[PDB]
RNA sequence: AUGUUACCGCAAUAGUAAUUGAACUUAGUACGAGAGGAACAGUUCAUUCGGAUAAUUGGUUUUUGCGGCUGU
């Protein structure tokens, strides 16, 4: 027995709409906040998950 | 050389001031019926020039530093 495997989340999710006032921010639009495309600076710490956000500062 | 000496300086003046390209994005938009397709900005490397440099890479002279070879 096999199925496709779809999460209630995915189906949950609204669909994203290019054109609205009230909306979901995408990477671009954080982006064109602090300067455009090469000077915008990617946080990678900031998003992964721990057991506690300040370790999210921590340094291995 | 202008008493000497020493340091810190100023500046009359002399010369000197980097070449060329493409990678994102601005863009698949302005534009164009389409075909297709920008650029100012903002980032990234390359070529060439100039000046330095030995951390490393590599070459090179003086090694006669260590170990070893081949004799006459």
């Amino acid at each position: 027995k096999r199925t496709p495997f779809i999460p209630e989340s995915v189906k949950n999710l609204k669909k994203y709409d290019p054109e609205d006032p009230n909306r979901r921010k995408l990477a671009r639009d954080i982006e064109a906040e602090n300067g455009g495309a090469g000077v915008f600076n990617v946080n990678l710490k900031d998003k992964y998950l721990l057991e506690d956000d300040e370790w999210k500062n921590d340094i291995m």
